[PDB]
């Protein structure tokens, strides 16, 4: 009852660098987050606390449910909202779809409940569940530090066409970080120079070691990477895979080869 709809956007990493290993066993990163016009559709209704999707994600596993239940635990308030998410952003595509879902729902539910959580409290809540989530409370363009949750909004000189080519294989972030050799690490200073160049519009400066690894672990990601090269474009990888992107439009040759393999092609403009 009283149905409202909210969009839940995807992100790409315009470069990612691993800086070190933290006491938790998690890795410190530098990355440039970019919100893209590619959305999940979320329906928010008054009713029993429920989180359903259209792709069969178990409610207990759902980041949105874990968020709303933690909301209840922290605030003592009973959340009486039914959530249905139409999942267009594929899980494991390195596009932070789950984190986006988490962030947008909790921000809206907070607002609906008269904002019992401050910006600091909302951000720390979503961040405790997912490091990529706080970015989606800002959107647009931001440098991500720590594990990604320490953010600095920036304005980039990047505009024009960006095309995503999404393989079928779902990339595991855990497996990718586990294959990461201590020699793949870089200094924050190196990564900072790279990011500054990318912000200025020098997209050829984008790189991502997790993509190097994803390509070694999941051959289909490598196939997509190689195919984008064959088309005469520099390919880039989002998150820990699986999505390969490039700066140019989708051609009929790409589209046809995608349909034959089941690759999702997403044509964006910034
Ligand atoms: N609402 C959600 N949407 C997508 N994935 C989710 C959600 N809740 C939990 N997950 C988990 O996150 C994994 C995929 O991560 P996702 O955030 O979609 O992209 P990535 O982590 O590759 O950037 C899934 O395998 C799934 O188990
Ligand atoms: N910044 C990060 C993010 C993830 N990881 C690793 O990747 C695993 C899976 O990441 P995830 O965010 O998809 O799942 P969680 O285990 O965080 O719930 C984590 O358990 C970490 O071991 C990391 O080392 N550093
Ligand atoms: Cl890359």
């Amino acid at each position: 009852s009283h149905m409202i709809k909210v969009l839940s956007p995807a992100k790409i990493n315009l470069g990612l660098w691993v800086l070190g290993r933290l006491p938790s066993g998690y890795h410190e990163i530098l990355t440039l987050y970019q919100e893209i016009p590619f959305y999940d559709e979320i329906y928010i209704r008054e009713g029993v606390l429920r989180v359903e999707t259209n792709i069969g994600i178990p409610q207990e596993e759902n980041l949105v449910y874990k968020g709303l239940r933690e909301f209840e635990r922290i605030t003592g308030i009973e959340i009486n909202y039914s959530i249905f998410i139409q999942k267009n952003i594929p899980p494991g595509a390195g596009l932070g779809g789950g984190s986006s879902n988490l962030a947008v729902v909790l921000k809206k539910v907070n607002e609906l409940l008269g904002s019992p959580l401050s910006e600091e409290e909302l951000r720390e809540l979503v961040g405790s569940i997912s490091a990529d989530a706080p970015f989606f409370l800002l959107g647009k363009s931001a440098i991500g530090r720590g594990k990604g949750e320490v953010l600095e909004p920036v304005e980039t000189e990047i505009s024009g066409k960006i095309t995503l080519v999404i393989p079928q294989v779902s990339s595991s972030t855990g497996r990718v970080y586990s294959s990461l050799r201590e020699e793949h690490f870089v200094t924050p200073e190196y990564a900072e120079e790279k990011i500054q160049r990318i912000i200025s519009g020098e997209v050829e400066e984008i790189e991502n070691v997790l993509g190097d690894i994803a390509r070694e672990l999941y051959p289909e990601i490598n196939e997509v990477y190689r195919f984008v090269e064959y088309l005469g474009f520099k390919p880039f990888v989002s998150g820990s895979g699986s999505t390969v992107y490039f700066f140019g439009g989708a051609s009929e040759e790409l589209k046809k080869a995608a349909k034959m393999r089941g690759w999702k092609v997403v044509e964006l403009e910034l």
